[PDB]
């Protein structure tokens, strides 16, 4: 099978906006995951193809990764933070379907969940 299309960075007819939270999710949130030694997974959209899991989209029908959201982010897709958080849930509950527990990808995954949550709860007020 070929690779799915990815997931939309851009779309002229969904309205954005920029807010101090979405902003904060660009600049620490997924700056921090980004850059972390367990991201590279995670950087871009699951190629299939060139992994040789010809599986991978018959079993994960919501694919996300932070590649996507980074765009999304930078792209100012996204009209507020939730979808963004979303995006990431989604990212991590995608690996952890898809792979077995324990699995070294799983704990990677787990590792980044876990400060992805800690840096959230960090999230500003909305001015
Ligand atoms: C996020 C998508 N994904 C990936 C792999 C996988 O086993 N399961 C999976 O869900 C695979 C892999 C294998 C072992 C480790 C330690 C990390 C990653 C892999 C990638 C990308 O490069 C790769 O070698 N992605």
């Amino acid at each position: 099978s070929m690779n799915p299309p990815p997931p939309e960075t851009s779309n002229p007819n969904k309205p954005k906006r920029q807010t101090n939270q979405l902003q904060y999710l660009l600049r620490v949130v997924l700056k921090t995951l980004w850059k972390h030694q367990f991201a590279w997974p995670f950087q871009q959209p699951v190629d299939a193809v060139k992994l040789n899991l010809p599986d991978y989209y018959k079993i994960i029908k919501t694919p996300m990764d932070m590649g996507t959201i980074k765009k999304r982010l930078e792209n100012n897709y996204y009209w507020n933070a939730q979808e963004c958080i979303q995006d990431f849930n989604t990212m991590f509950t995608n690996c952890y379907i898809y792979n077995k527990p324990g699995d070294d990808i799983v704990l990677m995954a787990e590792a980044l969940e876990k400060l992805f949550l800690q840096k959230i709860n960090e999230l500003p007020t909305e001015e």
